[PDB]
């Protein structure tokens, strides 16, 4: 049986090939997670179909309806068999889906337009001239909503009521808002994506300060999946071979434009 | 029932208190993993007994007998219920025990005596004047034994036949060898331990170069354990609260002395 993979268009994890219009099926896509999916499938002995999550989201439980959206919802409601994506391992997600051991580390980080007078989360929290926000329906927004740490809770109180809205629907939208806001918007996003974007033309953004937390991305399966064990061992093998490190270098720094 | 915890004397994870002779049971010990054990036990609702692994080893399958030693052996053969220690998550261990998601990240790293003319693994591999080695019966030795990467395989070929032996029984022994060898021994160990020792008097050692790999420590349970799920969720909760970060700062840098 074909394993249905849910994933998300997020550079450099999954991207449309320039010539995608000329291609069919899995061959339309390229990136770190496209390469990882091929390796996991080879090691576990399955055939698969890459599908892009219909709503373009990572996944959160909707405030009103209590229904999971994004890739998490695709797994919870039986629409996909596995998620191979930069999907953060969290407690509330582990209650409803399984994760492999992590394939990549990350932490929440700050993106600024170059020259913005901000060095830290504390700096952001102590001012309002420079607006700041996060992606909707993902782990970064939930980090601020749940944090008991004074600085991060102060940031949440500001973000949740800021006008106009500081939240964005996609990473690309956060990046565009940093680039177009003349230093007046800073974006909170994962260090992996921040570091990729810092390498991309026109190299007008950068990561500042330390990471706010430390966590990982994992390959997720629905509870009860027969794939769980083999997928986990395959991630460990690919790490131990240095293949995950090779893929990070390939997609972050061999594509590097500054 | 009392949960029997296997752990290892490895600073700053588990250390004898200065006044341990005056104390009984769990109260004899202090450190990051002592604090972590108390938190995991509280969150999972169990009472526990800290025990120090009899052979002082992390764990490997003996070449001759194929019997697991160290903390891994304590779990495999039913002597302990859980390992709470800086125990690296590896494929061959995941086949025989379970691990939580990681509670800390690390990579293999190089420790030198200050002023040693070495900056990288490649530098070590291209010379023999400065001897270099690893801990026995752990994940670092196995990394070199199994590596297909040219520089690391060259290092393995040298280490496995070097005279006198470059391998040590405990981290303390590797550190002592670096300190007493006047620059003529470099020690390959995890970045966590390397960074701790760089802060300790007399501040005569340091970490050089990048990490050789990227991996994690996990809390381990024997296959079939009823503790597996609750332990994993407790690690995720402690991470999400910032408690793991607080404990790292407590044991590495709040008592650090350079
Ligand atoms: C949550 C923290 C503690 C920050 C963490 C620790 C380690 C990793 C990790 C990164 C890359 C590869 N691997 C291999 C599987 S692993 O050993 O389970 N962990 C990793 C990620 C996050
Ligand atoms: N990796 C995140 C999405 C990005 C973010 O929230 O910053 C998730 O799995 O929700
Ligand atoms: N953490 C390692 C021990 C230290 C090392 O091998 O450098 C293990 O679990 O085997």
């Amino acid at each position: 049986k074909t394993v249905v993979v849910t994933t998300i268009l997020e550079s450099p994890y999954v991207m449309m090939k320039k010539n995608h219009e000329m291609l069919e099926g899995n061959e339309r896509y390229e990136g770190y997670c496209v390469d990882l999916a091929a390796e996991i499938a080879k090691h576990c002995g399955f055939k698969y179909k890459l599908t892009i999550v219909g709503d373009g989201k990572y996944g959160a439980r909707d405030a009103d309806t209590k229904i999971w959206n994004g890739m998490v919802g695709e797994l919870v409601y039986g629409k996909a068999d596995i998620a191979i994506a930069p999907l953060t391992i969290t407690l509330v997600r582990e209650e409803v889906i399984d994760f492999s051991k992590p394939f990549m580390s990350l932490g929440i980080s700050i993106m600024i337009k170059k020259g913005t007078p901000i060095e830290s989360a504390e700096d952001l929290s102590k001012q309002t001239e420079i607006a700041y926000g996060t992606l909707d329906s993902g782990s970064t927004k939930e980090f601020f909503r749940r944090s008991k740490i004074a600085v991060f809770d102060k940031m949440w109180t500001y973000m949740r009521s800021a006008e106009p809205s500081v939240f964005v629907r996609t990473t690309a939208e956060g990046v565009a808002r940093v680039r177009k806001s003349k230093g007046k918007y800073a974006y909170l996003l994962e260090s992996t994506m921040n570091e990729y974007i810092e390498q991309r033309k026109p190299c007008d953004t950068m990561k500042v300060g330390g990471n706010l937390d430390s966590k990982g991305y994992g390959i997720a399966t629905p509870k009860g999946s027969s794939l769980r064990n083999a997928v986990n061992l395959a991630v460990l093998k690919l790490n131990e071979q240095g293949l995950l490190d090779k893929l990070k270098n390939k997609w972050w720094y061999d594509k590097g434009e500054c």
